[PDB]
């Protein structure tokens, strides 16, 4: 018969105001004979009616994949609300219920350190600026760079690495033309994580 899977939002989506985090309820092994799926959604056991029904997608094995997507509020996900997908389809004797919520664990605030470009990096016409982020739990984090109210995109960020104390660290390296740095322009590292005040912190650096 048909089988159900319930996915959380992408972790970065729950920390970024520029994203809409979604809980996604996927039904597979839906037959061509009985292809209609009914979804009910509950947030902490209270029904809601704003889910999006997606068009069913033909899979290459005599079945449909049927999906319902429920937008969640950033704060609702971060405050631990429980999202329940209830699925119905003639092939099933009774409805399938699945529930998902944010993982538990004691959260820990990242500490953010900016580092000016090295002494080797100077002889070249581009310099890299570093933003070291450490001591954070859980691993879910977003890191961006900006300057003069505008995004800076020439950066690489390591995925989070697990430390022996149970927390995570990473670095982000932004590369920029040396002239911009030598001109006294201010580059900012932005970090979004569930444990920061306002879920958002920023550190700047510029030349002395
Ligand atoms: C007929 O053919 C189809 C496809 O060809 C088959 O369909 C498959 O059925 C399987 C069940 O038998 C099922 O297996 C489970 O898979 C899950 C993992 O699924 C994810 O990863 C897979 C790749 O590894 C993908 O195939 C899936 O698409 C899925 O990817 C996730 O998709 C999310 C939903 O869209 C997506 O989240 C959203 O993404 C958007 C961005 O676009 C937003 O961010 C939004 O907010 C998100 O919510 C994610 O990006 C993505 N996530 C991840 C993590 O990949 C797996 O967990 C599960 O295993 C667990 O459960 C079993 C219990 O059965 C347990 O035993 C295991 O140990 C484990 O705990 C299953 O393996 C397949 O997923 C599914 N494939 C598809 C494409 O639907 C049929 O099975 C075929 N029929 C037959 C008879 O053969």
């Amino acid at each position: 018969g048909p089988s159900v899977f319930l996915f959380p939002p992408k972790p970065k989506d729950t920390l970024m105001i520029s994203r809409t985090p979604e809980v996604t309820c996927v039904v597979v092994d839906v037959s061509h004979e009985d292809p209609e799926v009914k979804f009910n959604w509950y947030v902490d056991g209270v029904e809601v009616h704003n889910a999006k029904t997606k068009p069913r997608e033909e899979q290459y094995n005599s079945t449909y994949r049927v999906v319902s997507v429920l937008t969640v509020l950033h704060q609702d996900w971060l405050n631990g609300k429980e999202y329940k997908c209830k699925v119905s389809n003639k092939a099933l004797p009774a409805p399938i219920e699945k529930t998902i919520s944010k993982a538990k664990g004691q959260p820990r605030e990242p500490q953010v350190y900016t580092l000016p470009p090295s002494r080797d990096e100077l002889t070249k016409n581009q310099v890299s600026l570093w933003c070291l982020v450490k001591g954070f739990y859980p691993s879910d984090i977003a890191v961006e760079w900006e300057s003069n109210g505008q995004p800076e995109n020439n950066y690489k960020t390591t995925p989070p690495v697990l430390d022996s104390d149970g927390s995570f660290f990473l670095y982000s390296a932004l590369t920029v033309d040396k002239s911009r740095w030598q001109q006294g322009n201010v580059f900012s590292c932005s970090v979004m994580h569930e444990a920061l005040h306002n879920h958002y912190t920023q550190k700047s650096l510029s030349l002395s």
